[PDB]
């Protein structure tokens, strides 16, 4: 058959490079559809026939299954990943340190932080949060670049729309166009963590093959090329 998997837009190339190995391996065609993992669910919930759903963070998993849209007995933490700043290829920004004193105003020089929509998207839940335990929230938010998913977000420095912007480690990975000038201490933040999870009256033999093949060796082998932590 076909199988609908509905991915946080962080998990783009690994989730293409893992459907291309599958297709390969047991011959079944697996359809992604990337996007904030907020929209995902919501699209989850509303109706859309996803089979599998990887979300970002926790907190958009346990809405859908709060809608009793979620098979739990399913549901796994499957990755982890760091928060970063990245900024152009090109710029001559060098590497810095993120603490209570970082001067965001004098980095940023009357550019904007291209961030994933603080409202909603996980990758700006995550720098918003952290922002804020640092103190620079009240600094930064005036000068905020949203987007509607963190490769969005990714897309305004790659074209040099933003001098700075705050994605995933994985992010920079697959990324030509950038470098990490700056890496979130772990503890500013909650972990990063990306739950798995079939969608409710979907698990059936066909899903249930291609949701244990994410968990085995050759998947593993590409979410750590792709810098993703695997938990």
């Amino acid at each position: 058959g076909k199988i609908t998997v509905f991915a946080a837009a962080s998990l783009t190339n690994a989730m293409q490079d893992i459907a291309t190995q599958f297709k390969k391996e047991k011959g079944v065609d697996v359809v992604s559809s990337f996007a904030s993992s907020s929209t995902l669910a919501r699209q989850i919930e509303a109706g859309a026939p996803a089979d599998l759903f990887i979300s970002a963070d926790q907190k958009w998993m346990d809405y859908a299954v709060d809608k009793k849209a979620i098979d739990t007995a399913t549901r796994q933490t499957l990755l982890g990943n760091s928060l970063v700043v990245v900024a152009p290829k090109a710029s001559v920004q060098k590497d810095f340190t993120i603490d209570s004193k970082t001067n965001w105003t004098s980095l940023l020089n009357g550019g904007r932080l291209a961030v994933g929509d603080p409202e909603h998207v996980p990758a700006g839940i995550y720098a918003k949060e952290a922002l804020q335990k640092l103190g620079a929230w009240d600094t930064l938010s005036p000068k905020l670049a949203p987007a509607e998913d963190v490769r969005g977000a990714l897309a305004l420095v790659e074209r040099n729309e933003a001098p700075l912007g705050i994605v995933y480690g994985s992010d920079a990975v697959a990324s030509k166009g950038v470098k990490v000038v700056a890496t979130f201490p772990e503890d500013s933040h909650k972990k990063v963590e990306y739950p798995v999870a079939v969608v409710e009256g979907h698990n059936n033999a066909t899903v249930k093959a291609f949701y244990d093949y994410l968990k085995g060796p050759q998947a593993a082998e590409i979410f750590k090329r792709y810098g993703f932590t695997i938990k």
